[PDB]
């Protein structure tokens, strides 16, 4: 539903890499409490880099030129990128205005500003501006229900053998995609999936709550607008496998045929690694 993302329709919007439970550490108090707790912000934002780090794990960035962030939050990943490799052209999309406000003004503070463009516009409606070789969908795809035409907009802009990477959610079995639905999505816009790793344990180990029940729901109320009830499905979708967060390392196949583009993919999507034998 709308409990499975971050945020719903260092400023990172994505959930984190927790290796172990922390005791203690709250993602609803650490986000809507945040001057309370210095350490908790802290905690989740090395957790929010670390899911990066395995999201980028196979990329050379100096061997790129453009990227294209279509679900781009505040500008953090277009910001990083850009302040660490130099030669970098990168474009953002989101649909909202006050998101785009945000990162312009946080480009522009750090002088990124003849590098990054920021556009408030819709990735499965608006094609992107250019062609890419890196395109980037960190918690994004999931929210968008026109699939197929967010992919079309992919594949029409991105270069042969450029590299696609999402973190994003797979049904294991009607929200969100499963296996074969997102193999679908890829088979038909020319992408081979070549890698994923299963962070499921440790997004899980992040939304762990630490507040026995009575006391969750008064800090619940005190807070009022979203519903925290919801994330304990999550939590236990996670833990009992029927759902997974997974980062998905895709490239552009636009010379193979599609139907072998299903077979190696489905092949792949079987051979999903979990972060605890991740190295
Ligand atoms: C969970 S946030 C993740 C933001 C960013 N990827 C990050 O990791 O911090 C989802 C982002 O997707 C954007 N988004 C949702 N639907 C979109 C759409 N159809 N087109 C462009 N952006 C969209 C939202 O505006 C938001 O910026």
């Amino acid at each position: 539903t709308e409990n499975l993302y971050f945020q719903s329709n260092e400023h990172f919007l994505t959930w984190g890499v927790f290796q172990e439970i922390v005791p203690g550490f709250s993602w609803i108090r650490t986000v809507f409490r945040p001057s309370e707790r210095p350490e908790g912000r802290e905690r989740l934002a090395v957790a929010q880099r670390e899911l990066r780090r395995v999201l980028f794990r196979a990329v050379d960035l100096s061997a790129i030129k453009n990227v294209m962030d279509f679900g781009c939050g505040h500008g953090s990943d277009l910001i990083i990128l850009g302040e660490q490799n130099e030669h970098l052209k990168l474009d953002g999309y989101t649909i909202s205005g006050k998101q785009a406000e945000v990162c312009k003004q946080r480009v522009r503070t750090r002088g990124l500003q003849n590098r990054i463009r920021i556009f408030q516009r819709d990735s499965a409606k608006d094609d992107f501006p250019g062609m890419y070789d890196l395109v980037l969908g960190f918690e994004v795809a999931g929210l968008i229900p026109d699939k197929d035409a967010l992919f079309s907009n992919i594949d029409r802009h991105l270069t042969n053998g450029g590299l696609l990477i999402m973190a994003d959610f797979v049904a294991n079995t009607t929200f969100s995609s499963t296996r074969e639905q997102w193999n679908k999505l890829f088979s038909s816009n020319h992408l081979r999936l070549v890698d994923a790793v299963d962070v499921s344990n440790e997004v899980a180990n992040c939304l762990h709550n630490p507040d026995y029940a009575a006391q969750f729901e008064a800090l619940c109320k005190e807070l009022k607008q979203r519903s925290f009830g919801s994330y304990e499905n999550v939590y236990k979708a996670l833990r009992g496998g029927l759902i997974s967060y997974v980062l998905f390392h895709v490239q552009k196949d636009r010379f193979s045929r599609s139907d072998e583009l299903f077979h190696l993919n489905a092949k792949q999507f079987e051979q999903l690694t979990p972060y605890a034998e991740f190295a």
